[PDB]
């Protein structure tokens, strides 16, 4: 048998992590993440996870392959996935406003992907916590649902992006031996993503501009201390604009956000309870 | 791109194919899902650029591919058309020069694995045997199959025993593996297991070296004392209860080379693991033997 492995690289992202390319395999678009040597452990962790459980879910970025190739004086590490031409939710929210149906569809699809990660299924999958959930790690699909990407920090039962760190991460009180601690860190981050999306939902002719969480209280590339002072010491939370309280959908989403942001991690809603709440909105 | 041309091995591990890549033969190992933890471990080990060595099987690529619920696990290496030492020893006898070239090359590969470079961690193999040694056209061999390897760095005080329920080939297991008293958090324990197995491989090779117009037939270690397809408990009986070691044919004692090799084998087979020779000391001893 011939095994056609050639991928043509046709660049949609570049960072410290490495690069992401739009590629072609057998006439089909794929996404190719090429890891920097600095972030090899992210390739190893995602690969170890997919070797343990082949996740398949409409709201999880679809795995195609993990490739290690020997070079001259180095190892090349590629992760190949489904390609989502609309790009990340972070991207999408800058150039689009949302109606009620499109806002709910986005956030319920993210909750669905997250609840799938979190749930242990016997026979199935281990429970999984993401540990770096944010709008840049969510892709928009043509059908209006999203999918969650980047399991390089995931844990089965590098640090997370500081802007999205839960208070117990910033004050180093997280119970590191307790798997449920990691789910609760994801729920905090989910709540910040819900806030990012809800701002872009139009009501009564009003919308907020795209901003990242805590844009008004921390610098770009905020330090660990900058975040700890805001979230732990002062106990600040993202602003809920008055205009949301004229709209029943945004009023319900504001309540949901609040229940993801309790200082006490064990008070936070579960991903399954968030899904249920979202199915009863509208 | 790779063309799979012919199956050269098929068992519970999976299958190995001879394939073609850029005009060249390559070996393509397709793992069974039962052995997915070996695939991942081998991939971790081959990420070490300073692992590369004339007497370690050369890595080309490692892949995990999936669609729907079906996962394929591939390892692509150099291809050695002479096959494994296990295959070769059934087909040929050896002269002194060939016997020493083979066993020194295996010692050279094993010392390369065991010694930390400040780089490459120290590595213990845990499944050394004649089927896991490939014969090269230059008369040297290379060690294959790092799916059970343990890594250690003295420089950072880290030991990585991996997460693989696979155990070594039963016929080659040291007494402390068979009696399950091996100290699992001690890196030197795993090197000493490799030394026991190396001694067995030395014995397999030496039997095929002619002296005074005499050679022994190829036999695997403990062929005479265990059932075919021996169980863990079959091996524990002969190695641990019966304190059996491979017999040294008396014809070896006429030949200086085989007398030296019998001495080296015996120093790999002490019941006390800490009494066993190191891979470096074996390499140095074989460099001096003719
Ligand atoms: C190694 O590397 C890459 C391989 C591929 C790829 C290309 N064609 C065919 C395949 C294939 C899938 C599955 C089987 C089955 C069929 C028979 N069954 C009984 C067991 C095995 C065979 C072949 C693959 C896996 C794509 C790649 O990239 C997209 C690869 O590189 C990452
Ligand atoms: C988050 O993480 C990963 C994501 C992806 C991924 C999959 N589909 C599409 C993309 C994409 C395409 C295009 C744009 C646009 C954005 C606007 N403008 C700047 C031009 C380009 C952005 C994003 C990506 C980045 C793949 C990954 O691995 C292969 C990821 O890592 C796990
Ligand atoms: C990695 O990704 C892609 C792979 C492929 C692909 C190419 N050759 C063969 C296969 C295949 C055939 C048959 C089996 C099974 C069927 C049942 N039983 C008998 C065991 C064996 C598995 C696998 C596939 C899945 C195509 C893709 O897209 C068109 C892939 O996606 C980019
Ligand atoms: C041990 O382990 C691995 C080995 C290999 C590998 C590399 N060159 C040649 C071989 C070979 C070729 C042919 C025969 C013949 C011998 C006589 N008779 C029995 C018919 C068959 C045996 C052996 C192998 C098996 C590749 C691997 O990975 C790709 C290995 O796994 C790490």
């Amino acid at each position: 048998r011939t095994v056609a492995r050639d991928i043509t690289l046709l660049c949609v992202g570049k960072g410290r992590y490495g690069e992401v390319w739009r590629g072609s395999w057998q006439g089909e678009n794929v996404a190719v993440k090429i890891f920097s040597s600095r972030d090899e452990k992210s390739w190893f962790r995602e690969t170890e996870l997919y070797n343990t459980v082949m996740l398949r879910h409409e709201n999880i970025l679809g795995f195609i392959a993990s490739d290690m190739t020997s070079r001259h004086s180095s190892t090349q590490l590629w992760l190949i996935t489904h390609y989502h031409e609309m790009g990340s939710l972070y991207d999408y929210l800058q150039l689009t406003t949302l109606d009620t149906v499109s806002c709910l569809r986005i956030v319920l699809s993210i909750a669905s992907g997250l609840a799938h990660l979190h749930i242990e299924i016997f026979g199935g999958k281990p429970a999984i916590a993401h540990r770096d959930l944010k709008s840049k790690n969510i892709l928009v699909k043509k059908n209006g649902q999203c999918c969650i990407a980047d399991l390089g920090l995931a844990v089965m039962h590098r640090v997370g992006t500081k802007r999205y760190m839960a208070p117990e991460v910033l004050d180093e009180t997280i119970q590191v031996d307790c798997f449920d601690s990691y789910k609760r860190v994801d729920i905090w981050a989910f709540g910040l993503v819900l806030w990012e999306v809800a701002r872009r939902m139009v009501s009564n002719g009003i919308v907020e501009d795209y901003k990242p969480p805590f844009y008004d209280v921390v610098p770009n590339d905020p330090s660990f201390e900058d975040m700890r002072k805001v979230v732990c010491v002062d106990q600040q939370r993202p602003n809920i604009p008055n205009r949301w309280f004229s709209d029943p959908t945004l009023t319900s989403l504001a309540k949901l956000m609040k229940e993801c942001w309790y200082q006490n991690p064990s008070a936070r809603l579960t991903a399954l309870r968030i899904k249920k709440t979202l199915t009863k909105i509208d």
